[PDB]
């Protein structure tokens, strides 16, 4: 999809307004809007200028303006504006060079794809990941000087509405599993695609996800363990890799699983922790990663166990033969998540990293010689961010992770990791307040 | 009916999602929807993948996913929702070898039918259940750990409105019996099918019942006992057997009753408290079933006495010849109480069981020596429970019930008889608080 | 598709009439028109009365009336009715033994599809066919007894609303063949059904396609040549057989067609011209099959000469690989063209008839000894009448025509081939007058 | 654009039909309309079968069936369609290897843009037409065995409307020349595109400009010479040759012309004759090729002169060099036309074929010694096609254009070139009644 068309498409709707959308290193979904006649077909080829003062590494001192480069091929009208509105995602780029800016999430995701394509080993990578919500009727919270406090008070219309809004925003949803135990928390399945289109693809999902929520008079949230004992939000990814329009994760061993799939899975588990500092990057993210029944903490694979975090799916055709990992999060960034499971998984192939042997039948039963044994995912936030920040060398390959932005990611998340370690909660006050 | 039609009816109606609803052993309805551009043709020889995390024995702790097979014959759009939706009653298959799962109840059904026809006893089996309801104004109900509560506050339009939506729906109607004497109950006649289309029907029933109470700002409960002191909801049960077009409960014996059809009793007589187990499965329904006036708890058959529990109806036709069990209540789950009830009548006339004489002139009156010696129905849902564990044979004639289907829902009945068990109650307060 | 779902039908779409539709020998839909509220469940076990007096065999000069039996399968609203009107496809029965009727066209495809599934050759038939139409703005006709005359005066909504109309009716259209040389010529494709499940589609094509050109103020017709010198309209047979899921015609031989198959056309071929009775009932007909360019009369079979009347496709699957027979056109009674071409087909396959060889690249070119050689269809109505008098025994196989049934059809085609025959012609007066 | 894009372009719009449309070797448009529900994704890597029997070299008596494979990026909603349609435009390839017919011309267009990129001498090539029509209220025409007869009948909001339609099928007008002198004589200046993408646009353009005069009861032709002594409507083709961003044409000779514009001049003049069979292939193209004032009928360039048949406009901005070559008429088929002028150019430029010099003042007005000596355009229809068949070479370069298709072009105009020799025109009973 080309600019020409997009200036069609503006000419045909009667676009008054070009919302031009780009993401944190948190995630978060930032915008400018300028008026559609802005917006010719010049603008395709110098982008806007923006003054980069975003939270995060973009809040750089010593720098000055980025540039907003418009893909053309993200144009979408926006269901919830009153005032026609084309939404287009953008890259980051530095002026001068007009290249990809090293802490834009969007650019690094592209560049694992290119590295990807570079090393030989596959010609593109198939993510489908399954966000789940939590829909809630109200909520109230706060943190004051002088204390806290969290209140939330938990139809077909909604979710059958999310779904036909998603298809209109060019996502092809396929199911709504709304759940009845541990009720509120809602998933819509969407089809697979490459890398940086699924990931834009999360973000359409989850505006539409959290607009819809809005005008029913509701409240979604995609935060991994919002309510207590009830079971947390994930995001499942399936991955695979495909070659000249085949799988390379379809074989003969185990479970119709191939050599290089093996590999794939040995990398992700050896570096499951650098991994999770990006696919779990919130403190929250780690109260539904705790050791139990259902939890996807077991750094192990297996077609049938379910308490493995790295499933591996049966289905009657080889060619949907992948790899499901089952530990990251919807708090995820998902171009960073995306790019860091993909690098760890070449690293695995590069390497020949074998993972070892399925665990088929030991669930968290604890064994006596095994349950220690077993890697797990990190424990807590600042776990995963050292992690992080002592096994950079998996995402620096191909140069698609620098120093420098990995730096200020992890100072980002620990500015908010450092808040939460210091603020008195109220289970403490229930617990030592005699104490 | 043909998926062809399905696939007719969707483009005619321009149906925009659909749902695929089954039934868990606790009875309650579950659903996936999917949507319309994902119905093909194909998709009625697959089904659809589902994730068997359902409460009961579907939380089986080894096993994978189980499949969704539509039955393209109950297809019907449904009246509720705002985006035209095609509902679809689905059955719950082993993905590998493609069979009715053991712990289905709509499998369970299909299976006690295919046993029905392959014994030769008959070629069709006719249910048809009254199903009462209570229709409330408001209702608040709650216990926490310092205490429990429980208040309900209890038109033309209502009734008549519920049997328009269920003709829509397809079922065929053909009374209301609106209560003035314990005001606030209502039942809807409807008409004899076979059992599992029945209980299909009655599944309708409830959806209908439920929904458009709803609309109306009421509440409709299919709850044996409500209320104190006010009269119970049950489901008393027609069955009749044919075989090649005719009644086999047809003949000239007692109220016209044939030797098959006492045979049939006899069976229903023997095994009643197993029978309670699936029919009666709630504490609260054995509220309802105490000893005294009105109430289905004599086992014995009359066609003058209401006290005993199974009557026999006087039709002025001998195509019209069933015979009517009155301790089921609505809380029952169709597949296995139907299923139930037709094996216990199978086993009766395997076995030439005799049911006795009928009582016809012996009402609860308490006779000097005949109160104790009549058979009665279990008195509580661990008794039940517990006849139903020792009394399991019956129902696995012809691979049925598997011994692991029966245990399941045992298990699962017990975790609910166990918390009514242990919370106190507030009428324990108003008698022993200061005893 | 069974009874009950044509009550519920009755009642949802608010019917008021139900027209019970049938088919002459000679092609033509008769129809009978009740109310509604005169359709009850046992109306679909005794059917209508009717009196016999129909053009044709039915008009038999000894008996009592006949019965309607509908098929509530075949159950669909009509669109062209401003009164709600529901047409159900009916089939003749004797009213003593309540059998089908020995001539009727839908009784003897019934009749040859079950023949077709005892002699154990085939599971199914598979029957596409291409009938072709001509759309003119007007035509007046006539001929009285001091002269003759005919004149005819030669839009994309009109297609497309054809399609769209087909579809409302069960129809899956698939394709329109708008023709620009020769213009005026249409042609819908639809997808392939069994034998008499086609013949019923064909039907309501025709019919769909005269009152569709009815509201546009057109006239269609489906007559073998409308206009002179002009290219006819023809009825191209697809046929194909499967036994168990599996085309029977599917192999290695010629064009990868199997042995069946080739003896399927052997049969066509021996039997073409008491076939041509059937297929080419008109002497209109023939008028069309006259030697020359691209005209369907080579009685052989090849996959790249367009001259043969027998085509064999080439498809990429071997799950289509299907015979195509040219000769017929669309002014055939299709359950009486198709039952011929049936029956052909299985008396070459049960006598191991072997077609011969393909030519594949002898076109009416004249081959010096071989024009003269090769089999002909009929050169007039005359010669296929007497071809079909003479070659009854393909046809009586099975009991599926009766000698009475196939007396009649010939009395009733030649009581139209006579007034053709004494008829003096306007061409006649050209070239004669003088001489 | 893909056809991801395109399915949902069908969903969004809610298009009924997709209307296929390719373009004979007369330049006539043919459609194959096929419901949008046939459209998936596998239907643009098979495209749909057709049947080749359309005029000219399509008529080819040996062969089988073509292939219709889209091409999604030229997908648009049809205006003029009651039910939406969506228009593709595709190519036609053989079955077996699924590559472009030698003889569509889409495919010969797509051949001659290759060759160019080929060749190395430039990257792309721009062309911009200007096809001119005449607008009638009414007309009346004919010619029986006993006579002929033509009679022509000659606002702003036909034209401006036409704009505007032409501008939602994806035109990009910019300016509308209607013509007071020679009143009834229009033209729709368009921008300019590489050369098959600028024939579809003359394809929309002419189905526009026709369809919006037949709403308005106006009737619109593109023929050369509608009327006489009135000037005829011809097509000027300005070309442009770019090589990494940058004009080949632009240079420092004549006019700010380039040596290669020169060498390209060069080649057009010398094979002029050989493109006239293919720019003027109408036997009406040659009655305004008649020599006289403003007839473009003198092969030489000049920026002053308009006797000259090419001309170099005079444009203040480098970026835009290109020349005009004014000969061509709107009869003529837009693929083979430009892949005509294109190879032409292509042969001059790599013969180093110098034009010669530029006749700056040389108009009709007869030197004494220069009128006879100036290359001509072809004089009549036949020794034009006569020059091509002897002049084929420089079509043939890289394969662009098969003797077998030339001869079939060939013989496809002489079948027309005949039948006008062979009548009698009224002129000449005008003339020779009495002689
Ligand atoms: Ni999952
Ligand atoms: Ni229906
Ligand atoms: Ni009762
Ligand atoms: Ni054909
Ligand atoms: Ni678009
Ligand atoms: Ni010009």
């Amino acid at each position: 999809m080309s600019a020409e068309h997009v200036l069609t498409m503006l000419n045909e709707h009667e676009v008054k307004f070009v919302d031009l959308r780009f993401t944190d290193t948190k995630g978060k979904e930032q915008h400018v809007t300028i008026p559609a006649h802005q917006v010719n077909a010049e603008f395709f080829e110098e982008g806007k200028m923006f003054d980069g003062s975003s939270i995060g590494g973009w809040k750089g001192i010593n720098e000055s303006d980025m540039v907003l480069m418009p893909d053309a091929s993200t144009a979408v009208i926006d269901p919830f504006f009153a005032d026609s509105t084309l939404i287009i995602r953008c890259d980051i780029l530095e002026p001068g060079t007009l290249q990809g800016y090293d802490r834009d999430p969007r650019s690094i995701a592209k560049r694992a794809e290119d590295y990807l394509r570079s090393t030989g080993i596959a010609d593109t990578v198939l993510f489908g990941p399954e966000p789940e919500f939590f829909l809630f009727d109200d909520i109230r919270f706060g943190s004051s000087i002088s204390g806290s406090h969290v209140a939330i008070d938990d139809a077909q219309d909604i979710r059958s509405e999310m779904c036909l809004v998603m298809e209109q925003m060019g996502l092809v949803v396929e199911a709504h599993h709304h759940e009845v135990a541990t009720a509120g928390q809602n998933e819509v399945a969407t089809r697979f695609n490459t890398m940086t289109k699924k990931a834009d693809e999360i973000q359409i999902y989850k505006y539409v996800v959290h607009n819809v929520a809005h005008r029913f008079g509701k409240t979604a949230t995609f935060m991994p363990k919002p309510m207590f004992g009830d079971n947390g939000s994930g995001m499942h990814c399936h991955m695979s890799l495909s070659k000249n329009g085949v799988n390379l994760f379809a074989g003969d061993k185990y479970a119709g699983l191939s050599e290089q799939a093996l590999y794939y899975i040995g990398g992700v588990i050896k570096h499951a922790k650098a991994i999770n500092a990006l696919a779990n990057p919130t403190t929250n993210s780690y109260k539904r990663l705790v050791p139990g029944y259902e939890a996807p903490v077991m750094l192990a694979y297996s077609a049938r166990n379910r308490s493995a975090s790295i499933r591996i799916p049966v289905v009657s055709s080889p060619k949907a033969r992948r790899i499901e990992v089952r530990f990251p999060d919807p708090a995820a960034n998902p171009y960073l998540c995306f790019a860091a499971l993909l690098m760890a998984g070449l690293d695995g192939i590069k390497n020949k990293i074998h993972p070892g042997e399925a665990m088929d039948k030991n669930l968290y039963d604890l064994p006596p010689e095994e349950a220690k044994e077993i890697p797990q995912v990190a424990g807590s936030l600042e776990e995963a961010l050292n992690e992080l920040d002592l096994d950079r060398e998996f995402l620096k390959a191909g140069g698609v992770f620098t120093d420098e932005a990995i730096d200020a990611y992890i100072a980002l998340r620990r500015e908010e990791d450092d808040r939460v370690r210091m603020t008195p909660h109220p289970v403490e006050f229930e617990l030592y307040y005699s104490v």
